[PDB]
């Protein structure tokens, strides 16, 4: 074929081999068995997956419907959306009873990195960025600027160095306060009985609070680090006179290291290009990797745990490595790495589960068999489940877990699941998709990109919407991001489980990043996305000026979104806009397809610092696509633009785009041949058949297009 007949299923050799091979050994689980429970699992859950699907597109059908009648009647639209089951009853208060859930996740707040799993050193270096250096993180960013004369070059400009030292003391003091004095002026720091005491030029002093002291490496007398805790996280003073930047540090301070990447999201959607079945195994192949603990690749190796000594006792080690979670793909998708006897593909998103949560089980334990490092050290797996639409979606997803369990033989609740609030229909039944999953939650976030798409396509037919820049300050997506945080709290997420909001996408306007997404613990979010680990070591800072549990129990109780305000639809006014900007708009927008999509389709690059129009540096994922595309199809249905304004854009747009990745060898150009560019062709039809795709979803355009040119490099 060739393919692996088991039951109704006719498995790629390749995924056959992988998880016999490679996944199954050490997990004690019989291969024969494992593969009749994946062919029981898809058989009995396919019909329900595919009910959903369906009910999506009834329901978007009949809101279609609805608006092709028409300001709008807020009154008779809400009860329009009841009385279709689009809006369900808000239950009775609760609390989640989800238990083994980890330390990092009950009660530590921090940032959260998000990395394509399909890219090991990428992957790696997330794991590895539990830990990160402040100097480095201040001297190769803009936080501190170039003026004067602290401009970077190859050299190491020593005006810089000091701009750092100064910065990083003035964080210690305002982190970890000393009862008298400032860390600026310590001449030394020695340990006597179980207390941290700090050498001043005139005396000497202990912290303001002495429990903040964590720990300690070397003699008392004279220590090579010290360890300090604030807010859950921890701050590492690396000491040593002899240092190159220790000889000129008054109290031969050469580093600071701050707990950054508490936890990490492996990404198997949105970040990666994964269309057949060789792709999905390079990816289960670094899962693997990563829970084994074994991963390492050429540029190397995970990071082994942190040895220090308590106050006044032995010794105790504290975790190296970020705390991984896997974003699975969603409800949507098939992929051939299994097609049944008919030929027809099986849902991707119940392959996921299955062979992720099987390659998790390594990560449980460390032996010869399953490899030197654990992940999760309370027994738990974490998944991220995307774009699911209501709670009826969330409680399936639950039903999948609940039965992939079963057959990995695991205890029931093994598998923690992350309600990613990102389509319309579950930011409105929010209570209740919690409340389905309310035994299993471990995470809720928020995002701008995909909630927006979807905002976008469910009122597509209402009319025209705004400016893309303009809907990041609209009604509906101000109450959608206090509502969550309200539902979560409610729920009693507070040392339970993590509350999240959006990536920062700029990632080289680390100053920016300092300055702004302060906001997000400030708004209760227990952690938040960062692109890079550099990024996760300066928005670390905002964890340490910002108590978020304290914020938390301010918020206890309050209700501070309407539904009204929630179901506000994004029109645009009349009038509105002038021909430039208009231009301006559709311009923005093909470029942001093209650009994101060239990568994709050309190379299978799901995440990478794209520039955008205006040439600055963004790390988005796929959803940029679905945003970008809906806006201009929507646009293009009430007549604001016509098709050839977007061919004009996208052929205007294509040289840019190609001129953006000059340094690039394997890059291939758009222009001026457009009719004969897979790229092109398919950015093209992301936006002339947006409208026609489900909830306006772009892989199946996106994954045909990939899988079309994957063919012609066949030859
Ligand atoms: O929401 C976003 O803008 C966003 C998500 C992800 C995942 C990455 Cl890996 S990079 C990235 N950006
Ligand atoms: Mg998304
Ligand atoms: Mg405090
Ligand atoms: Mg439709």
């Amino acid at each position: 074929t060739d393919r692996v007949s088991v039951g109704n299923l006719r498995i790629a050799r390749v995924l056959y081999d992988f998880v016999n091979n490679e996944a199954l050994p050490g997990t004690d689980i019989d291969p024969d068995s494992f593969w009749a429970g994946v062919d029981k699992v898809v058989a009995d859950l396919t019909p329900q997956n595919q009910a959903l699907l369906n009910a999506r597109d009834e329901l978007q059908a009949q809101i279609d419907k609805w608006h092709r009648r028409r300001p709008i009647d807020m009154d008779a639209y809400r009860q329009f959306l009841t009385e279709i089951g689009y809006l369900l009853p808000e239950p009775d208060d609760f609390t989640i009873t989800t238990s083994g859930v980890d330390a990092e996740i009950t009660t530590t707040a921090g940032p959260q990195l998000v990395v394509p799993v399909l890219n090991a050193r990428f992957a790696l270096n997330a794991a590895n960025a539990r830990w990160g250096s402040l100097y480095d993180a201040l001297y190769g960013t803009d936080v501190i600027p170039e003026t004067d004369g602290a401009e970077k070059g190859p050299t190491y400009n020593k005006v810089r160095g000091d701009k750092v030292i100064a910065y990083a003391r003035k964080f210690l003091d305002d982190s970890v306060p000393l009862s008298s004095g400032s860390f600026g002026d310590a001449t030394g720091f020695t340990v006597q009985d179980g207390q941290l005491v700090v050498a001043l030029p005139d005396k000497s002093t202990g912290l303001a609070n002495p429990g903040q002291f964590a720990g300690y490496t070397g003699a008392a007398e004279s220590p090579t680090s010290v360890l300090l805790i604030n807010h859950g996280l921890h701050i590492e003073i690396l000491i040593d006179p002899e240092s190159q930047v220790g000889t000129t540090d008054r109290a031969g301070v050469k580093d600071v290291i701050l707990e950054s990447a508490i936890t990490t999201i492996m990404d198997f959607e949105d970040s990666v290009a994964a269309v057949d079945a060789a792709d999905k195994v390079l990816g289960y192949r670094n899962w693997l990797g990563l829970n084994k603990g074994d991963l390492a690749a050429a540029v190397r190796v995970l990071n082994r745990d942190r040895n220090y000594t308590a106050p006044g006792g032995g010794q105790f080690t504290l975790p190296g490595r970020s705390l991984m979670f896997v974003r699975n793909v969603g409800h949507l998708m098939t992929n051939d790495a299994i097609v049944d006897t008919d030929g027809s593909e099986v849902f991707e998103g119940i392959m996921d589960a299955l062979f992720t949560g099987l390659i998790a089980i390594h990560g449980l334990k460390a032996s010869d068999v399953n490899g030197p490092l654990i992940n999760s050290r309370t027994g738990s797996i974490y998944i991220v489940k995307p774009k699911m639409h209501g709670p009826a979606e969330v409680a399936f997803t639950c039903e999948l877990f609940s039965r992939v369990e079963d057959v990995l033989g695991l205890p029931q609740n093994t598998m923690k699941i992350g309600i990613m609030d990102e389509e319309r229909r579950t930011t409105v039944n929010l209570k209740a998709c919690i409340k389905a999953a309310a035994d299993r939650v471990v995470f809720i976030n928020t995002g701008f990109l995909d909630r927006t798409g979807d905002e976008i396509h469910t009122s597509m037919e209402a009319g025209p919407m705004v400016r893309k820049g303009t809907m990041k300050s609209q009604p509906w997506i101000l109450a959608y991001e206090d509502h969550n945080v309200d539902a979560g709290l409610a729920a009693g997420f507070s040392g339970r489980a993590q509350v999240g909001k959006g990536m920062w996408t700029m990632t080289e306007l680390m100053a920016d990043m300092v300055e702004t997404k302060i906001a997000q613990p400030r708004a209760g979010a227990s952690t938040a996305w960062v692109p890079s680990p550099t990024a996760a070591t300066l928005h670390a800072l905002h964890y340490h000026q910002v108590d978020v549990a304290a914020v938390q129990q301010g918020l206890a109780g309050k209700r501070r979104a309407t539904i009204e305000q929630l179901l506000t639809i994004p029109l645009a006014k009349e009038l509105a806009w002038a021909p430039d900007e208009i231009r301006e708009e559709v311009d923005n927008n093909c470029q942001s397809i093209l650009g994101y999509v060239v990568r994709w389709v050309d190379q299978g690059v799901g995440a990478s610092k794209v520039p955008d129009i205006h040439d600055v540096a963004l790390m988005e994922d796929r959803a940029t696509l679905r945003i970008s595309s809906q806006l201009l199809a929507n646009w293009l249905r009430h007549g604001v633009i016509t098709s050839a304004d977007v061919r004009a854009s996208l052929e205007r747009m294509a040289p840019l785009v190609d001129r953006q990745n000059a340094g690039d060898v394997a890059y291939r150009p758009m222009a001026p041949n457009f009719d004969d560019s897979i790229a092109f062709l398919a950015a093209q039809e992301l936006i002339l058949s947006g409208a026609q795709q489900p909830n306006g979803y772009t892989e199946p355009i996106l994954h045909r297009r990939r899988r079309e040119f994957k063919a012609r490099a066949a030859e």
